[PDB]
């Protein structure tokens, strides 16, 4: 639904006191209907989503207000929703029209060194200047003292606005000091145009240029236009996330444009001599980067990806293609950052009920809908996957479960079939359905600076994003009359990714491409600095430093743990390496330790514990060095959510 | 706020045990049903899933009655289908509620099997199968995260025939890692439907010839710190009467020799008076320090306000439950006017209004009219100190006579007589006993919780709370008493009344070595006698880890103890342990917080990393964590606690 105005905060010899204008079943309502009639009052507004609830401040005729917590949303107004006029995932910056009794408040013009923040709880909180978007807190506070306070005013003595409540920056769970959006960001952003253009492939500029692609699926955006650049002389390289689409691109490029390209992925390599290359980002990072000179345009396709290869890929481009004596970079995608899931002429959506014989997520589906055909069911994990496979194959259905693991010929690519998948499908095979079924939820990693001792990577399944709803729901409708059914009918916002990627970073730099911590930065810092992009919470110094400490690791662990293909294989083979050497046994006993299986006849005592990757069930002990290195990392500087 | 079925859990009869969810609600759908308590929908399966408006969780029907747990339903109504449902059994003991199973539910019905093979089922559909240890522990044939088991609790336990074993009622972790489960065993059940619905407690007992455990629930004003003390002396027993707060204590005495013609002992710490007669009255708080029962001193105690999870009326009950029967007493009386589970009912002479926006004062994002406060005697309910302070100023400034009131200042601040407002914390009602026109009530307090944060060993969380049903009955109660009274209120929520957090425990330990020469181990011994005892408030329990860590806290410096003692802050043995600790080290303590002003003068001498022990607030310094004692602390958490699920 739409974000909400639940109160507002008066400003007043600076004061303020909040007025609470709505109740929960009032926000839920209005939420829904997009419609709220009430009065409209102050500069400070308190608005709220059906999650999580926060500030906008209203200044040059505008309500401000972060990206983190209202996405795109439409704001309910008194004639229905309202549609942002501004959205700058960027700089973590939305804006509606204010509506008729809102005042605004006037740019701090001159510049304090001395301002003073307005929490949702009326506080006026001292806040000395640094730089262009942080300032230092006085007095040092808990970071739950600043929660729900996102896009509140950041404001001068006068009583002018510097900027908007951004971020909290914490050592060790303690903020002291503020990143805010400054009001100069917000000035640039008025003026930014009303729609680009981005549906039409560059010309090849004169000079080095970044630039940005924005079209569907089998729009030629990754076949029809690098054929184009070769027909003009130039050498292009695209560079796709998926090993199916890229050897894909092979045998298509020679029947519909009469190229033969390069092709490049870890399971098969293809040299041709054409002036067309394909690579996985993958095999783009183990073939070195960016070869000298041997490509103009470099084509970075499904750029909306952020899995830890395409950001590392494309950050390796953004620092070296300049220098390599590439003219042309384009970031292109379907999808990117800000988007919502549109109406897609071609594909009918329908809710699930609770009518049908198979359940699905607490709804159903009607075996006549799939009894036969070809459909694609997405389920959040793999337990998930099995389980209804198995109900499908109990009734007679012809169906398969697919996901990471496992090879991609349990297909069979023609005749019925239902495929019970995870989002592994969107990567490993690449053909259409006559439907789609989507749970509406996926499974991610989260990173929790939890000082237990050091931080841990949590599991977690969350509502889907716009872009995965919007690629899960692609996958019928290409030259086809499709449907898509789903759970639910919402969509958390997109183009954010959390700092666990980071981290994973670092961990494939290390454990595949020979690279250093330092050599993983900079070409992050390429990918943070890009417009356009994916965005994150810069952690670049703190997991430098992590990833900084772990020297020496086992080379026979670490195989391992790559072989087995599961996550983090550097961190865990570290663990590893460490307790092997400690002589003692790992965090516990799951699949993810069984490089150490060999060992436990010998191994006891309380495990070394560096960091939490999942459930620990031994002992614990705190005095290895290296634990001790990395408590110390933890007192670095940390943006936090707010 | 009623309970709303939002969905269930279908489970197969037939086969091998296997489950699956339906959902019947979205969000919307459940706030309307809550608000309202009419349920249309039709009701299938024998599980429901359930919610309120801030939690989920589950309900299993067993022989007609929809069951599930006491701190997720507290004493809420289920919205069904002809309006709300009221529960038929409130067994807070147990952390079991119960309401008549709706028209159109399945219901299970209990194990005749006797079995040791169980299964758990969650609410997101998986059966976890389960070993049977006791009659309600069970350990997990394989560990899994707590968060795996949030949600589930009052859902069902079943053997493999797939009949009702238990409902799930908390998840037994190891350092975050549950290995069993807790779970209400259908015979508590069972006993339950064969009982009883109603049992009067409205009455003072008669006294019997041998030692007996009473309930006395009546009304304030009912003379249950007077006339029943009064009329059981007019027998010719002697009598003890306990109470929390100095103030409620005098009063009742003078009140006693004034009006029941007895003069009677009077024992707190500021005024102690031996008259010879067979009425005491005293403070939790003195009969501690006293040591206790002496025996054939009385033949009746009465512990009044039974309701306060205070640490000094818990240990206070803990103790004459313990010692009475030995100490030679008779009777021993728990009486409150808000037992666990109650709920505010309302009030015959107390108008109840909603505040608004309209007004001139803000308060809690709503507004106080100056009319209704100009003139007269009024009270107001803030949930902190430094409000308190900023509304009294509001006010004063408004030409009207303000007054704060909180924990650290003198009581005669209070106008007797004098046309008055006065701005207070809950610190009122052990303080002052005087009564007013209107309250207002901000409907929330500050209360503390303790987290197993394991960062290194566990934390102090202070924190804001909705009210209770408790402190909205005894905010409430401070006008209405014989005359015109209102009521304002921001919130017309309201907690499940009788639940106490861990930290109270701990508080209990903390003030056992601090005030009352109490080791660890005779504090348990106490605390024992009061869980064990049944009709008082609960908790979990955390006995064994609490009294395990405060056995470790050896050598307490005695002048900073005595420093944090006088000055009255929560946790006076913790803060001052870990400022031993800090002092031996020649270390900093976490911060400069007023929380560590004993060690302010030795602030040029202190130096380094702090060796934390638990956290008690905010920790700026840099932290070390190889004290001995640190860990000592880390191995206590390999306890196995229950934790909320
Ligand atoms: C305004 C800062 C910007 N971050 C820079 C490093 C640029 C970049 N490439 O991300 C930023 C923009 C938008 C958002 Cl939602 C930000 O915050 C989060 C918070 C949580 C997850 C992801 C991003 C943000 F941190
Ligand atoms: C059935 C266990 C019982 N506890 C025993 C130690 C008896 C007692 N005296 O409390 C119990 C009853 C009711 C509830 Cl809400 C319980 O759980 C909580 C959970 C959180 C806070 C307080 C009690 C509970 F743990």
């Amino acid at each position: 639904g739409s974000v909400v105005i639940v109160g507002r905060i008066i400003l007043s010899s600076i004061t303020a006191y909040s007025q609470q204008t709505r109740g929960l079943l009032g926000c839920i309502i209005t939420s829904l209907t997009g419609r709220d009639k009430n009065q409209v009052e102050g500069e400070v507004q308190v608005v709220s989503t059906a999650t999580q609830s926060f500030l906008a401040t209203c200044v040059n005729g505008v309500c401000w207000t972060v990206y983190h917590g209202a996405g795109s949303k439409t704001l309910a107004g008194p004639k229905g929703p309202i549609t942002q006029m501004y959205t700058n995932v960027d700089q973590d910056l939305v804006g509606w029209q204010a509506p008729p009794g809102a005042r605004s408040l006037t740019p701090c013009t001159c510049g304090s060194s001395d301002l003073y923040l307005v929490t949702r709880h009326a506080d006026v909180i001292p806040v000395r200047r640094r730089g262009d978007s942080r300032g230092s807190l006085l007095s040092p506070r808990p970071v739950s003292y600043l929660k729900g306070s996102s896009g509140g005013p950041l404001l001068c003595p006068s009583g002018h606005a510097v900027g908007i409540f951004r971020a909290a920056v914490c050592t060790r769970g303690v903020a002291k000091a503020v990143d805010f959006v400054p009001v100069e960001s917000m000035e640039t952003t008025m003026r930014s145009p009303v729609f680009t253009d981005n549906s039409s492939p560059p010309a090849v500029p004169q000079s080095f240029q970044v630039a940005h692609l924005h079209a569907p699926t089998g729009s030629g955006k990754s076949t029809k236009v690098p054929a184009a650049y070769a027909a003009q002389g130039y050498k292009v390289l695209v560079l796709n996330p998926s090993v199916a689409a890229t050897l894909g691109f092979g045998a298509y490029m020679s029947k519909a444009h009469g190229i033969d390209p390069n092709i490049r992925t870890g399971v098969r390599t293809i040299t041709t001599g054409a002036p067309v290359t394909y690579s996985t980002y993958g095999k783009f990072l183990a073939d070195g980067g960016c070869s000298g000179g041997a490509y103009d345009i470099i084509i970075c396709d499904e750029c909306h990806s952020t899995d830890s290869t395409t950001i590392l890929g494309i950050g390796t481009v953004l620092d070296q293609a300049e220098t390599a004596g590439a003219r042309l970079v384009v970031l292109a995608t379907a999808t990117p950052p800000g988007s919502v899931t549109v109406p897609h002429p071609n594909i009918e959506e329908v809710a699930l009920s609770n009518t049908g014989e198979i359940p699905f997520y607490g709804k159903a589906i009607p075996i006549e809908a799939i009894r036969g055909g070809r459909h694609l069911i997405f389920c959040h994990s793999k337990k998930k996957c099995d389980e209804l496979a198995a109900k499908l194959s109990g009734l007679g259905i012809n169906a398969v479960a697919y996901y990471r693991g496992l090879d991609v010929s349990v297909i069979p690519t023609i005749g019925d079939v239902v495929v019970v998948a995870t989002d592994a499908l969107m990567t490993g095979y690449t053909g259409d359905f006559d439907s789609v079924i989507d749970c509406n939820t996926c499974v991610t990693q989260t990173v929790d600076f939890s000082l237990d001792p050091t931080f841990t990577i949590e599991t977690t399944t969350v509502p889907q994003d716009a872009v995965s709803r919007s690629q899960r729901r692609g996958r019928t409708g290409r030259g086809r009359r499709g449907i898509y059914r789903f759970v639910t009918p919402g969509e958390r916002p997109s183009g954010m990714f959390d700092s666990s990627v980071l981290c994973e970073c670092y961990d494939a730099g290390c454990a595949w491409y020979e690279l250093t911590p330092a050599e993983t930065s900079v070409r992050l810092r390429a990918y943070l600095n890009t417009p356009g992009l994916p965005v994150c919470q810069d952690h670049l110094e703190f997991w430098e430093s992590v990833f900084t400490g772990l020297t020496h690791i086992d080379a026979h662990f670490l195989s391992q743990t790559k072989q087995a293909g599961d996550n983090f294989p550097y961190l865990v083979a570290y663990q590893a390496t460490v307790c092997a050497r400690a002589q003692a046994p790992p965090p516990s006993w799951d699949q993810m330790w069984k490089c150490l299986i060999r060992l436990k006849p010998t191994l006891h005592g309380p495990t070394p514990l560096l960091y939490r990757l999942g459930a620990v069930q031994n002992e614990v002990t705190l005095t290895h060095p290296i634990t001790k290195y990395i408590m110390a990392c933890m007192s670095a500087d940390l943006e936090v959510l707010t």
